[PDB]
């Protein structure tokens, strides 16, 4: 019974994505033993915490914060500005589209309100999430934030958040951003934001990975080096390691194959060895979930199947991958 966080205390924070139900039963005990960082899985998303202009839902996030404070943990704030889960009131002005400066003012108020409430426990914020275009040639993903505020909206969000976040670190967070095509694109955007004085402290690599990606290790090294060459910290923000290739949508498996279990333990040992290696630039590694009992990979990208992407199994027990990644000395 080595604690993962205690084992990694000299390298980086060890975090898990949570909702309030995780504070109960086995998940509760796993968190308080092994993790010193929590990311609210959903409860800080714009639409969830701020569903109408005059209505915030602070209860779930307060509980997460109260939990973190009671157990000596800190939060990641996920996430302020994202093309998904942003309610439609933000972009409407009675029966018309809201203009740029009204949207900015709404965003300023939302950031002030939420960052003021939680900056005492939050050590890093995903200020902007998934702004870089994943599918076409163009740099920036089309979104209502982008359409209405214009291409400056990333810098604008960061300069706002900076005002209200104390000294939490401010992150740009995205997925596949270790892959060759997306890494290049994201390098350009970040380098250009930083050249314009945007107070971005770090890049979040979501790390939705799978056991079959033969390029993973080399991509991950090349990514960390490239972002670090910008002066940026790196956080691994949503790590899980699916047993399925992304396009393998089979729904029959009731448990992982033995090839799966063994490949997964190796992939985990391997990425954590990379994490340890770049420990001067990685400040936190968060897993997107606690145990395979509850994972968003059961419904994404296939509704209603089962995946086993995490470090603890369906009964809450340390998997092979767990004993793999605690296997080193400092």
């Amino acid at each position: 019974t080595v604690s993962l966080t205690e084992k990694y205390k000299e390298f980086f924070k060890i975090g898990a994505a949570v909702t309030v139900k995780d504070f109960e039963g086995i998940h509760g005990r796993i968190l308080t033993k092994h993790f010193n960082s929590l990311t609210p899985e959903n409860d800080m998303k714009f639409e969830r915490i701020h569903p109408k202009e005059d209505f915030y839902n602070f209860e779930a996030t307060d509980k997460i914060k109260d939990f973190a404070l009671k157990h000596n943990m800190q939060l990641r704030g996920h996430t302020l500005v994202w093309h998904n889960q942003t309610p439609e009131w933000v972009f409407r002005d009675n029966d018309k589209e809201a203009p740029k400066e009204l949207v900015i003012e709404r965003l300023r108020e939302h950031i002030k309100t939420i960052c003021t409430r939680y900056r005492d426990v939050v050590y890093s914020w995903d200020v902007v999430n998934e702004a870089v275009e994943d599918k076409t040639d163009v740099l920036l993903r089309d979104s209502k934030w982008r359409r209405i505020i214009g291409d400056d909206y990333i810098k604008i969000a960061f300069e706002i958040a900076k005002k209200y976040t104390g000294n939490g670190k401010l992150f740009y967070n995205d997925y596949n951003n270790e892959m060759p095509y997306k890494l290049e694109k994201t390098y350009k955007v970040l380098k250009s934001l930083l050249e314009e004085g945007t107070p971005i402290d770090g890049v979040g690599i979501q790390a939705h990975w799978n056991i079959w990606d033969k390029n993973l290790i080399d991509n991950l090294k090349r990514a960390i080096e490239t972002y670090a060459s910008l002066g940026l910290e790196i956080q691994i923000t949503e790590l899980d390691i699916s047993v399925f290739e992304f396009e393998d949508r089979r729904t029959d498996l009731l448990e992982p194959t033995e090839e799966m279990v063994e490949l997964q333990a190796k992939v985990y040992e391997d990425v954590f060895r990379v994490f340890r290696e770049y420990r001067d630039v990685i400040t936190s590694v968060t897993l997107w979930g606690i145990s395979d009992r509850h994972t968003w990979k059961d419904n994404f990208p296939v509704i209603g199947r089962k995946d086993w992407p995490l470090l603890f199994d369906i009964d809450g027990k340390p998997k092979k991958a767990f004993f793999r990644i605690i296997d080193f000395l400092e």
